[PDB]
């Protein structure tokens, strides 16, 4: 619990680049990992939902995990999202994660089927087992999983021996604050980017997100401002993030960020995997507009 | 409507053993919010148990409070009912009693269209005869689930002045604040106050304010001179209290505390609300001594 | 005797949104002739939650003058407030009603225990009338569990469940668990299915236009005329499609306008009027419905 | 696709204690389904624990089923994954084992535009290569809240000859049937099967049919002659079991009953499904004996 103090920070949810055939664009991936590190991001959360995990294989996921150890180990933090519906698939990646040098593992509450809470804790323990002492980030996302944990349940999920943090992809800051109060040293990752500033105020000590792949820096400043006690530009940074977040809801959060990064020239093909479609044409104007904008406010 | 910007207590409505309006306690509770340091009042809301009162009851409360408080603070009158005609009767009555504004929850139970909602609000803003209207939004209890634009359109309606945002979505809070720079934006849920501010609210209307509304102005102060640590500490001490209220049942809890603060005489809510569980009293009893000693 | 096809009465208003007594009366009659086993008085469909207690009492009385000893009359006295529900109940007794009803009190979060008392007080104030416990999650948000349902349908004084839920598994667990219990289908649109899983009746809105069509669904099922039921239900749903699109209450009131029963087809504000463009179909529908019976 | 009409068992996938596919108990469970009265089997669906298998495992299951059942009865391959191409791979495979029908769940987890679903269902029809498709809808587990128009646009995509309707909204079932007199219409919730047939459904695909598909076939029958009273008794007894199988957990519960009837060797579901509770064994045991006789 205390051992996980380091896992604190702003961590990007790495996208997975794909080629004209839907295959892993291995080259574009390699670039993106850099694009991220030169932004000054604290760490990368690899193979999560943003990372398109669920339209890939145990193998394909493992290539990414690997192709990212070669690059980003030692320098920044690496959390490996090893989560599948199957517990055994999860432990395969947890051990592949231990192998490849990773700093922590993480798993989405398994989904589609309605598992009990006892079943949920057994899923997690077994992935920790196979983690061979790597920290666990329990990954909580009701919107998309369909899972609905009480407070007490969530309290129990994070005091399992080997649990080090919480991805809280939830909009409830009453709960976010209740979690802090309860576990005063827990590493509490804000998960919805549209409310980072707000989540930090309730007891977060960092976050994870997908938008960082194109404007990471904005999020670090918000942390700085709060440390400082400068409530004013903190809100300027939240506010500008959501004008981008606003547009990435309109286009498609993944195919938007990728159709951006194609303009920043870090992706040969901005595609997501089927069944996800191509971005609609008329956004290209503004998408082209946003890459062009974002490159200059950094440099 | 900067006059409306503020920490407004959602006034509770006192009853007696026989479930009758307790006007002694109404008046005291009104004074105990003045002396406490509140910017204003929001009378006859959900928190005031509006929907277990008759119109005549909601009128006698309005009248008393303007009697005790007009000129002394801002007063908003929640005049909302499911019926437009009931709602207008109360708008007229609020205007009569000298109120600064009126408010009305989205009308509920039956499905109404968004056009029908707006006409509801047009009709009310009119019987209100010049009072500016606070649109009242509480989706979890109303069951009305408004989009963003729809909410942009309700707030530009003729003679709408403010939005009570009783929502937990601090993304939508920002999108309103960023799209209506001037708008008086009230935070609804007491437990995200600090963060609702950050997201872009300029104040709040809240039920627990009735017992520790300094702690929420104390939140506002703390945030304005960048003392995050006192602010978070407050919210935290607010939620500590909100955790107990959520367990005891919030209105009856809140009243039972004022019953130990000697303000309210019978700590009842109306049937079918029940009494507070006898087991919770020492914790409420000593929340009050605790709280009386902080003020 | 509470068992049957029991039409949820609409409250016809005049051009000033006041109780159109003549039409009210014309609708009691216009229903009475359809075969309907009874009329459900002052429920949601009766626009009750946009009337004062007086106006609701006004209806209970008028109707009970047009109807008592002829058909079954059920009085929905439910408000959010227990005291107010109690009043409408004692009235329903005075006017000599067959049963009272009371939808789970809504808006505020009440405990199931708190609910239970609500009904205990209303069963006392109805002074020996039986209660129709009136479930409706969609509109009230009250999300009842089977176990909670089980105690409520066996509170001493209660005698029936208005099961306004499209969950036909739960219908059967209830028929199973209380084999005698009277239990009304609430969705007009799954009535056929609902008797199949074990409702033995319906309290419904759209019965005000076609009680017989529903009655003849009950016939066919009873008579194993499975082909018939469907045919009917399908024509009973081709309307419900229409009415859902029109505005339902207004839709029905209008149809009763083009049937010469209701002088002015209006609901109270905030329900506005029926769009103009849907008047032809409603008129055609009206003039297709008088043909049958 | 009128030939696809009927009561189909949603096939369970037997596993051993290593969580490896138990191939001798698969074939047995297939033979037990055939011997039982079934019109056909629906393979590697949610009931088949699809979403905890790999593509390989899903393919090896199918193969065993088509070796054992093709010709004899009707065969539907649930080839649905989140990814279109994985569905596409399972699709062609499904055709190599000479299946009658292909199926796929509306892709889940990520929110997909309706358009993006329609294409997905086309790409799988292409690969199905002449095998009809069974649009499989199940809002409760998928979180995909399809409307009426949307659904009508699906089931008229060219190639689609069935809808699996695992939605408990029997008004929607009538609208779909009123609009589509010839569409095969599989009831998906076993606990409202009678009521769903009355609403429109002419077929069924379900998990409980693995232990009492004859009861379900009798409902179709009972109904069609106009014997409501037995349809009723049947559905009420079908429902008595589901009460049971919900308490224990449904797949494992069923795997247990199936174990007692000498069909499945090890009644395990793949983690994170837990084992069934020891306390429920008496009654689960007791249910098997009841059903073998009946």
């Amino acid at each position: 619990h205390h051992h996980a103090t380091n896992l604190r920070g702003v961590m990007a949810a790495l996208l997975t680049p794909f080629d004209q055939q839907q295959a892993l664009d291995k080259a574009s991936l390699r670039r993106l990992v850099q694009f991220n590190i030169q932004q000054g991001i604290d760490g990368l959360y690899v193979g999560g939902s943003t990372g398109e995990a669920f339209v890939q294989s145990l193998s394909e996921r493992e290539q990414v995990l690997e192709i990212v150890a070669e690059e980003a180990k030692g320098k920044i933090k690496l959390i490996a999202h090893v989560g599948c519906v199957s517990t055994a698939e999860s432990q395969q990646l947890a051990a592949s994660a231990k192998r490849y040098g990773f700093d922590a593992v993480s798993a989405v509450t398994p989904f589609y089927y309605p598992f009990s809470f006892e079943e949920h804790c057994d899923h997690y323990r077994a992935i920790i087992d196979s983690a061979d002492g790597l920290p666990m980030v329990v990954y909580n996302i009701p919107a998309l999983s369909g899972v609905k944990l009480t407070l007490d349940q969530i309290n129990t999920l994070v005091t399992l021996p080997g649990v080090g943090a919480l991805k809280q992809t939830s909009g409830d800051l009453y709960q976010m604050e209740q979690i802090r109060r309860e576990h005063p040293d827990l590493v509490l990752y804000n998960g919805y980017d549209e409310i980072f500033a707000s989540g930090l105020l309730a007891g977060a000590d960092g976050g994870i997100g997908s938008t960082y792949n194109i404007m990471g820096w904005r999020y670090q400043g918000i942390v700085k401002a709060l440390k400082e006690g400068d409530i004013q530009t903190a809100q300027k940074l939240q506010t500008e993030c959501n004008k981008v977040i606003d547009l990435l809801i309109k286009t498609g959060v993944f195919r938007g960020l990728k159709t951006v990064l194609h303009y920043m020239d870090v992706v040969s093909v901005p595609l997501c995997r089927k069944p996800f479609g191509p971005v609609d044409e008329k956004y290209l104007p503004e998408l082209k507009a946003l890459a062009q904008q974002l490159m200059q406010e950094r440099g």
